[PDB]
């Protein structure tokens, strides 16, 4: 039972750390954008 | 320890899901902002 449930928040570790690398991503787009646009 | 790794990936969890609430709440920011800032 502790394995079946470890191995839940390890999936979710990923399922957060993805969208996470997606989210760094895409905020640094529309980040360098607005600065560039601003000069 | 496999229960402690549990309280390990909880707190870690919500230590992602908290720097994901900061992420999350810029982007929106940023693409809201732009909106405006085009108007």
């Amino acid at each position: 039972e502790m394995n079946e449930r470890l191995e839940d928040e390890e999936e979710m570790n990923a399922e957060l750390t993805a969208k996470k690398r997606k989210l760094e991503d895409e905020c640094s787009e529309l980040k360098r954008d607005i600065d560039d646009l601003e000069l």
